[PDB]
């Protein structure tokens, strides 16, 4: 049950009724290829052709693990987040893969089963996945050699895992998210989670949202050694799920005078996903970073910052004195509108055109100066000059929160006009400054 | 005709000359697959496997289409923009599939023909496409069962886009974007495009900029009933053709003295594309939003501010009277080059290397402190430091406009030097008040 | 040899021992695909259907081709950098091959060998290959048309490179990065790097990083004329290798008041990835530009900064006389982490739980209020709020280098706190204004 409140105050909508599912951790597991080490017609001369793409495929994949794993790392309030290392644990293992009579621990645990789980000799309990086996295809079914065509197309569709697989890598530099289906089919990844240390309601979470856990997911090419081919998929762990969360949306609130340039504007800054979280909210400021599938959110914890939970008093009363609410400040005054979850907010200034209309009868309302919202019951569409945006047409009920625009409570001679990081009280603190000197 | 005129008064550069194609709009069709509802020697097993492949390529996408579609959207003056919902029609389109009943006027629609126009029950009229007809393929060619080794081959044939359909849905949560040749041919594309209610000059610019098109399309995994797999593909309507765009370049202008730090510097934020649009200007602030092709560039007004068309006495007076021109302050002299569409801007301080040379001859300009410009006539490169830029060698004309650098008209001891979205009223209004204290 | 120093008095942490491979400029080589101009059974009709998708390809790509190849340009540091234009040294090559005459001599070269040297009419010496004869296959194998079964499979393998060339161009409107193996295999590559007029040194490294290659280099569709399909791999040079590379790691460095509120953050902006070049300092300050592979750090010189080397004073000294050092400045006293390469810095404030864990042990070390640095040894992962870190598990010396805060220099009454492109100097004229006011 999806609900929205629009706050007149302070141009800011929030959209409640939100499940959590929000990655906390990493699974590594280890997926293997095990490899073999190895006058002509038309049809043994197309085997040689594809058994050259599967040798050049693993010396390509040869040359490419001569060097160590790695990504690009960092050194509206995204700028105070952290920087992680976001495959740190699928190279520690793999580091470990390398270490003498590792590979062969994993060669032996699949030698009758393709699924098993190897402790490391540092400890950690991986899960291993034997996936394809062209050794045995090649050496039983190749090895003999003339020959027929069945096993020329049966050749060339056991062999084109391989390949896609290293193109994979090739233009990714052994690092690939979303963990593809040539790396795990759906029904590989569907197994793995399934045999996962895992809670039951952790494998229907990701068991129902596959397609969410594959773009969490990274694929890290480790190591050819041994006739074993072996990358770790790298899949997240939900460790907090179905808590409430909710999304800020916030948009311009300016003054509406004739004279141009007179106007001043404040802009709630704090935007983004909320999510409960032991105790705290967990804040993600990029609410891109977030997806969203019918009332559940799939954000990761590495994005968010940890808030008191007091943090929700802003969308309540932005002049608590328990929580210091985030704000931006400027003279700005530019027309925009923010399509919410269930409606919209315009923050129509100057001489903009805001409408708000229906597919079938066309404008319903006409927006004056000011920051105002309209629900998507009805509406189909909004304009905001010459930006037409298309509103959400899910289900549920907006209320609308009357209330005076809190621009109105400022004196524009000694407004700080060009307040980024700010908040409620460093703007009350610099205006008492300039007041103290006139 | 692409020109360009250089402002040495405000270190900014305006390339004009270009024809708009903006994204006003959308047009959502549905994209249809006919799915058919179903001892071993070596053709048939072939078979077999094939047509397995086809059973989890179903099952994976009916187990993706168990939630709603979306994707990530949020809650140099890009901050300024406001935030859509960009696949919000097709998703609402999706929705109406849905609906009991809905599904079956699509297959009645297209019993006879590949092509139809269906009105959904909503009173949305959405054109409709067969493009795949497995159902008739299994049925009438592979329902007979021992067979051949020309059916293993055409149906690998047939079965490849189903299954590569189902890869690129699995590994975009259900939403892809650019809209692949596996989901639209460039032929289906071609005539979906001529079979559109839009104008002839609509037709022909979508036709000849079709890898422009797919770039701002989308593809919405929609439903899987009744043996017919949907997914709506949406379209960009361009409601805005052919008019003036211009490309403004921005680059910091500061004093050249030589006491390091004692330097000040100014920069024109309103860098990016500027497109006429409906008596305003639309103007694109990070121009890497919009595609350039020849002359034409392909903008999206989601991604647009409207402006009034006085922003364009900016490039001319940055002090007029009737717009507030838009700058940023600072004391980073750091040296630096943007390359504009027909030349260079240079902006050189402190104790960098910079010079413009030609392919064969060499240097032929070294850039003295401040801010310069040379056009790409006998240039092919600029050096900044350890930076080398090739410039643009499309033909135009470029006008050097001389002038002083506005940043001489300010006294350094009460230049506010950390002002970011800021005005030249705004920096007047500050000085003015630490000249008062003093 | 990597190790890692962290400054307690500036919470920044610094890697050295990295080496350099920068790209400085770009090489164009021209890659051609020859092309051919020209009752049913049933592998006479996947012959008839395999040769439709390669009319229909080059259809495809003569339509692409009707326009000129652009990408999309510009008009903590980033935002100082300047604008190049990545693919206008390839976009000039292309152009030349749209002169008269010019497609021949290609033809010409090509005619009797797959790699030839031309020099193009504006005197630029290019290197050519011919990757893929379909003129001969088609002519010499084709056109003598019934037949069998292995030319069909034949055919389709020959074509399919074609076929994915022309799907990449067409989801990439021309220009794709990076350089997949259709465009260029793993050995067309490496015998391209062999014959490439570099250095002995270069070849090395580009042979053993051909996935860096990859991503580093661009193709271009050019043109397809006298049955020539011609497009230009624009490749990187490596003119800076093997100088000495270092990671500069920041994070907010407060004070530690228990009234909420009253605290004031510092943090150094200068963080990014740091590298000798030619007497200078080429400062790269989005490290997520630079690719890491083991001590190699690849990197681009259009997104670097050329600094006085005196930038690393900062490092040392920060209050130093001869590099005004660059900071920020605020009240949001946020917790949060910095993954280092050997090490992890933490920024604990307020009331959020920060500690650092083993696999095996869990806590091993509480983080008080401030900033704080643990090395890798001994550690797995660190937390901060409900955020947890994997640390990098790569070898290597820590150095915790004691310090008092320089935050705690500074009189909170008097202390500018919201500025953001700022320096020790600028922060200091600030304060001193303020306390002649007081
Ligand atoms: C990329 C970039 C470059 C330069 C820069 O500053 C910023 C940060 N920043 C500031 N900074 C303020 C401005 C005035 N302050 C002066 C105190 N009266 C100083 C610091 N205002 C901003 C606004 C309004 C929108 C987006 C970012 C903003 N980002
Ligand atoms: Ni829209
Ligand atoms: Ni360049
Ligand atoms: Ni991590």
């Amino acid at each position: 049950n999806i609900t929205e409140e629009f706050y007149q105050s302070t141009c800011s909508a929030v959209s409640k009724g939100y499940l959590s599912a929000l990655r906390t951790g990493w699974y590594t597991s280890v997926i293997t290829i095990e490899l073999s080490n190895i006058g002509t017609d038309a049809k043994v001369k197309l085997i040689k052709q594809e058994l050259d793409k599967y040798k050049n495929a693993v010396t390509e994949l040869q040359l490419l693990m001569q060097s160590t794993p790695a990504t690009n790392n960092r050194a509206f309030l995204g700028f105070l987040l952290g920087v992680g290392s976001a495959i740190a644990s699928g190279v520690a293992v793999c580091k470990v893969l390398h270490l003498e009579g590792e590979v062969n621990k994993i060669k032996s645990a699949l030698l009758s089963t393709n699924k098993a789980v190897v402790s490391l000799s540092n400890g950690v309990s991986v899960l291993t996945f034997k996936v394809l086996d062209l050794k045995n295809y090649i050496d039983k079914q190749l090895l003999p050699i003339i020959s027929n065509i069945e096993t020329v197309i049966e050749f060339q569709q056991k062999n084109n895992r391989l390949l896609e697989i290293t193109r994979e890598f090739s233009v990714n530099a052994g690092v690939t998210t979303p963990v593809s289906t040539y790396m795990l089919t759906n029904s590989e990844l569907l197994s793995l989670i399934n045999d996962m240390p895992i809670t039951n309601d952790q494998k229907k979470l990701m068991s129902n949202n596959v397609q969410i856990v594959r773009q969490q997911s990274y694929s890290i090419m480790c190591i050819i050694k041994e006739e074993v081919l072996a990358y770790v998929v790298q899949l997240p762990l939900y460790g907090v799920i179905d808590t409430p969360c909710w999304k800020l949306h916030t948009s311009p609130l300016c003054t509406t005078n004739t004279k141009e340039g007179s106007n001043i504007c404040l802009t709630r800054t704090d935007r983004g996903w909320y999510c409960d979280n032991a105790g705290s909210v967990s804040f993600f400021p990029q609410a891109e970073t977030c997806k969203v599938q019918s009332n559940r959110v799939f954000c990761d914890t590495m994005n968010s910052l940890t808030l008191p939970s007091e943090v929700n008093l802003c969308n309540v009363d932005i002049f608590n004195p328990k929580y210091d609410c985030k704000i931006m400040t400027s003279k700005a005054d530019v027309s925009s509108s923010v399509i919410t979850s269930l409606g919209a907010i315009v923050s129509c200034y100057g001489k903009t055109k805001c409408t708000a209309s229906n597919k079938n009868r066309g404008i319903i309302k006409t927006f004056s100066n000011g920051c105002d919202y309209v629900s998507n019951k009805g509406v189909d569409t909004v304009s905001v000059g010459n930006t037409l945006y298309y509103v959400n047409k899910q289900e549920g009920k907006s209320l609308y929160v009357k209330g005076e625009p809190i621009i109105n409570f400022y004196d524009p001679l000694v407004f700080p006009s060009d307040e980024f990081d700010a908040s409620i009280s460093q703007v009350n603190e610099k205006i008492n400054q300039s007041l103290a000197f006139i």
